């Protein structure tokens, strides 16, 4: 989408994974979909140095809304959000944050709460607008494909005629299948600033594997259509959560970064771990997700002893390798070179491990190296040309 | 098997699923098969607490096989196990530890090592015997089911007949599928002291579930045929590698505990965490798996909240519960009563959190209570009649 934003993939914070659907404040007032939720959150966001990282959304998903006015003008659950959104917005902006916002293109949003159908399309555009969101995800639930294909352009316009700067995510693809025919890409991105491809992710390493799967058996269709503006949306971030072991929070992490991904986490950020924070307040990896050149990664190499390489290009001549362990035995020594991997002759080049901070120097493509790589785990390599 | 051992679920370790088949002690002297691997976990086990919580099996899985002499008597590497089998049992016996081997019942091992054809199996196990090895390991590749047929009663009359209390480990069930009419458990509780039922354990919670899955679903057959001297093996425990979060350690270890199974460690003990220690040493946990009555628990509850109840019958009008959550999305407030899970009569139970340590007093059948449930996560309680 032609509206200047999201030049790099969108860093934040979505509501969706971690706590779903809890609307039971009376039981559970400090987990619940709530004002004081998104304040808390946000509150973290701007002390413990997520903001100052690069992650300024905080994303309101399902389950807000609480009906709407005399005028159809859309209002959140007034028990839930007593201030209003324009409160948690003022606040969220006061604290140097962004605000999104969700809405489903249909009669309602997938778990039932009132729906933004044709007829309401302009009038929630406007009222997102005044509200001063900065974000919003549009879901797809309970419409048909042809409501789907007018009301996805039509609330992209209707975004704009407001004039206020919206990030605009789509979920239209993913209710298509995700692929040509069915899906247009060159369209999806002349409307939308970042769209979801595929199923929704789990707190499970099967989960990530299952998108991971999809997006590289169709990476010769998905690759090319990602750039400034224009992301491809595989789903939120599983690091501090319940699921994923160490080393596969720090794959998620790697290979989300090499596939141009959205750094959109889903966690509780007043427990998290200093070892998951470790993890997604890595600064070498941000870096590389920002990567000025917007050029999604691809998957070059797949040896039967189960180690996946990834590779994506970066600016100033610069790319990232993901060496990704997909065995599920004991730590693999991976032994390869540059050379094998697809690299140009008579540059040498320097790698920096993005995990452990250690450089490896004097890398000319015959030159043999080994990593050590942890099983449904990565390595990864910030390589670049030195004089 | 009635041979005096193995009265509650044999505890230990085993290197094959941390350690596998690496023989390369040249660029990995540290981890790879060797006698000095097994005695820097020997003393792990003498020096930690490993020991004194009841884990005294330390167990040589395959890869260990130098060759056979003149005589044709088995030898060990002589580069890898350079002062010989009996050397190494004398070390574990004198921290108080018993050794286990490994042998296979058919021209190779798995890994292609020799062979405990059915010429060999008497000299084998007069070889292992004279070593003073405590426990065999007896797997099945390269045989045909007539040769598993003859082998396996052959081994178990021949350890019987050299006077030694050997441990008996067959994996003979799990080339024959496991079931019933090909699997005759009768024949097995009176030749083995385990059997491995089914497939091997790789480091994944997706492995775990399969294997759980697995036992349930034909828990009507395997329940039964386990009990003091006799126990199904699901295969070794995962805590403390590398595909597992802390949720899913915790679950395995309540799991295989109310399934009897036995506890065999596969992990480096040298730099295993506190966390992973804390679980694999809980002694209450520990105290459930060992209890006297050898009782194999069951699936007793199953959900559309994809929350399962398991329970296990105990010494002293105790029952083990463990609330398992297979869902993938957040904690779960798990709402049942005792009589929901069809305990009888008027009795009044306490029970304790076996991770938390907290106590729950007055449970009468009626009477509700909530626990919460972390995604592919338990709660376990030890449960008791108070009066
Ligand atoms: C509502 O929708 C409209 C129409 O889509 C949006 O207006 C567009 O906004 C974008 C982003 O700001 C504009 O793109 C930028 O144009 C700059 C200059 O273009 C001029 O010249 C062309 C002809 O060559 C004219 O069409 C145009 O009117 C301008 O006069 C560029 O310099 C910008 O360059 C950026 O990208 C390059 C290359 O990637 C980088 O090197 C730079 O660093 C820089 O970031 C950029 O391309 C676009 O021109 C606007 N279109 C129109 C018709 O005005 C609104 O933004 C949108 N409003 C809301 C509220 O969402
Ligand atoms: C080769 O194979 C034979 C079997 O064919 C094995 O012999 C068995 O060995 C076991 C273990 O040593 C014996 O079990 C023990 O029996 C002891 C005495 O029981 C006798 O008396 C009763 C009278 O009612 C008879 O019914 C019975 O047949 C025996 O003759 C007990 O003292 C032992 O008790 C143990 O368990 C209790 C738990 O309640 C504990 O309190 C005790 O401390 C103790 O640990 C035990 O039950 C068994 O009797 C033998 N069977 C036969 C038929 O002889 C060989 O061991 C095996 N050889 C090798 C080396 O593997
Ligand atoms: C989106 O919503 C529209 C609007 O209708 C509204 O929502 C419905 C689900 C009902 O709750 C309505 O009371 C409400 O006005 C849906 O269009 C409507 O669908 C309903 C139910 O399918 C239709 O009524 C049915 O008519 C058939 C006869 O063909 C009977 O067999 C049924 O018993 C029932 O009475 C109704 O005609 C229709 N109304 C309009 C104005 O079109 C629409 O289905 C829904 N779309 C999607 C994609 O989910
Ligand atoms: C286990 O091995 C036996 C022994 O034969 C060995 O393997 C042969 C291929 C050859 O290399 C011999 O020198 C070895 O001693 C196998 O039994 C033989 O099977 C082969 C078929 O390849 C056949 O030609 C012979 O007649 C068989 N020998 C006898 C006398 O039994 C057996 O098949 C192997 N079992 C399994 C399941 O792998
Ligand atoms: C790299 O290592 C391989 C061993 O697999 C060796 O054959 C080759 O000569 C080495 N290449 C160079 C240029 O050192
Ligand atoms: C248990 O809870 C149910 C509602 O879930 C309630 O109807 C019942 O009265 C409770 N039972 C007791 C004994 O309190
Ligand atoms: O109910 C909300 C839920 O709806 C869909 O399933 C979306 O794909 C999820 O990301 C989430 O927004
Ligand atoms: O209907 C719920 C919907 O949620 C997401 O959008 C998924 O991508 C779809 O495949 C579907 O499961
Ligand atoms: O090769 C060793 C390997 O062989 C079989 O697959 C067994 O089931 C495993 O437990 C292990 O012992
Ligand atoms: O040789 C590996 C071995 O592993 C398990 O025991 C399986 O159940 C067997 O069928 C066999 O594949």
């Amino acid at each position: 989408l032609d509206n200047g934003l999201l030049q790099t993939p969108p860093m934040g914070w979505l509501a969706w994974e971690r706590f779903r659907c809890n609307i039971n404040c009376d039981e559970d007032p400090k987990n619940c979909i709530s004002e004081q939720l998104f304040m808390e959150m946000a509150d973290r966001m701007a002390q413990d140095g997520w903001r100052d990282m690069g992650y300024t959304y905080l994303n309101i998903d399902d389950c807000w809304i609480g009906g709407r006015d005399a005028s159809g003008r859309l209002m959140p659950d007034p028990k839930r959000f007593p201030h209003g959104i324009p409160f948690l917005a003022d606040y969220v902006h006061s604290l140097g944050l962004k605000l999104g916002i969700y809405a489903d293109m249909g009669n309602f949003t997938c778990m039932g709460y009132p729906g933004t159908t044709l007829d309401k399309v302009v009038q929630d555009a406007q009222t997102f607008a005044e509200w001063k969101v900065d974000m919003l995800k549009l879901d797809g639930c309970f419409s048909t494909p042809e409501e789907r294909a007018q009301g996805y352009p039509k609330m992209a316009a209707a975004l704009n005629a407001t004039g206020r700067p919206i990030a605009f995510s789509c979920s239209w693809p993913a209710y298509e299948g995700g692929l040509p025919p069915r899906v247009q890409y060159s369209l999806l991105a002349d409307i939308c600033n970042l769209w979801r491809n595929y199923d929704d992710i789990q707190d499970s390493w099967w989960s990530v594997l299952s998108i991971l799967n999809w997006f590289v058996e169709h990476q010769d269709i998905l690759q090319p259509v990602a750039g400034p503006g224009h992301w491809n949306d595989p789903d939120m971030l599983l690091i501090g959560n319940f699921g994923l072991s160490l080393e596969q929070s720090r794959a998620q992490m790697a290979l989300w970064t090499v596939l141009a991904a959205p750094l959109l986490m889903s966690t509780d950020l007043r427990t998290i771990s200093a070892q998951n924070m470790d993890i997604l307040q890595n600064p070498l990896m941000i870096k590389i997700n920002q990567d000025p050149l917007g050029i999604q990664g691809r998957r070059i190499h797949k040896e039967k002893s189960l180690i996946e390489v990834y590779m994506r290009p970066l600016s100033n001549k610069a790319s990232a390798l993901v060496f990704f362990s997909c065995r599920t035995d004991m730590p693999y020594r991976y032994h390869s070179s540059l050379g094998q991997l697809n690299f140009t002759g008579s540059v040498i080049y320097e790698a920096q491990d993005v995990y452990s901070g250690d450089i490896i120097s004097g890398l000319r493509d015959e030159t043999n190296f080994t990593v050590i790589i942890n099983p449904s785990g990565v390595v990864m390599w910030y390589l670049y040309p030195i004089k």
